[PDB]
């Protein structure tokens, strides 16, 4: 077993916590103790060698705010991507529960939480690629955790683009940048001050994409204050090197949260 390998063996398998397309994932215990989530990927959806020799790098990115690669299986088929388990689950759909009732202050610590890990990201030159809400997890203290990053890069399978996440010239170019992950920063904080609405609620992604391309733009949540709604806005510029980096937008936030 290499350093990337963990030993299948020593996996307790607990319960089942999702399906999709990429697979099947699990919560199990690893050594009869230590809570993980075990990814089971779904046969010919990934690109599996490519994978297995980028699961090196992710072994040596650690941050707080990024879930934890632990190891991957790969002896056997479907391979297993062992993995931080985060109690409450996607951020999408905790936003979209009411009952927490969230303040807005709440809303901002988890606008850093992710900004806090893309600003790790950024300092190790690695991009996320399909950074948004449904890409991040919740764990059973409320801190929320970037997720899949890198991933898409072995996805086989647009119809399924994430176009409303997309800079116009990623749109218009297939150009991919630090400022393709500013600016899907921008949505994913719309998101969460939105509670968890789809972005562009009304139009399809080809009025999305003609909507983006002719300079019109997300508007204020009801829940941003107009410091806050800055601060999204400027992940936004037409111009990519007009939008700021990770680092300045953590500066950005931490002082909206000591104004508010
Ligand atoms: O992981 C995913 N979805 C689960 C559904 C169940 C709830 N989750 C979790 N719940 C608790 N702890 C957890 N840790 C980790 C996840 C998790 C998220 C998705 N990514 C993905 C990538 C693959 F390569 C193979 C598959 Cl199958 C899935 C996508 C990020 C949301």
């Amino acid at each position: 077993y290499g350093s990337w390998e963990i030993d299948p063996k020593d996996l307790t398998f607990l319960k089942e916590l999702g399906t999709g397309q990429f697979g099947v994932v699990k919560y199990g215990k690893w050594r009869g103790q230590y809570d993980v989530a075990i990814k089971m990927i779904k046969e010919g959806s990934m690109s599996e060698d490519e994978f297995i020799e980028e699961a090196k790098v992710m072994m040596n990115l650690s941050h707080e705010k990024l879930v934890q690669l632990y190891g991957v299986c790969t002896k056997q088929r479907p391979i297993f991507i062992i993995t931080e388990y985060m109690a409450n689950g996607c951020l999408l759909n905790y936003l979209r529960e009411m009952r927490h009732r969230f303040q807005t202050q709440q809303l901002l610590e988890m606008c850093k939480d992710v900004c806090e890990a893309m600003e790790y990201l950024e300092s190790k030159q690695f991009l996320h690629r399909d950074l948004a809400a449904r890409n991040c997890l919740v764990n059973d203290q409320g801190v929320v955790k970037v997720s899949d990053f890198g991933l898409s890069r072995y996805v086989l399978d647009g119809s399924k683009f994430p176009v409303r996440w997309s800079p116009p010239e990623v749109l218009m170019y297939s150009k991919f940048s630090s400022k393709s992950d500013i600016w899907a920063f921008g949505v994913l904080m719309w998101e969460i001050y939105s509670l968890g609405k789809m972005p562009y609620e009304r139009f399809t992604n080809s009025e999305t994409a003609e909507h983006i391309a002719q300079g019109l733009r997300l508007y204020r949540p009801h829940l941003a204050s107009e410091k806050v709604y800055t601060i999204m806005y400027s992940c936004w510029h037409e111009k990519a090197d007009e939008r700021p980096t990770f680092k300045i937008l953590l500066s950005n936030i931490l002082d909206v949260m000591d104004e508010e």
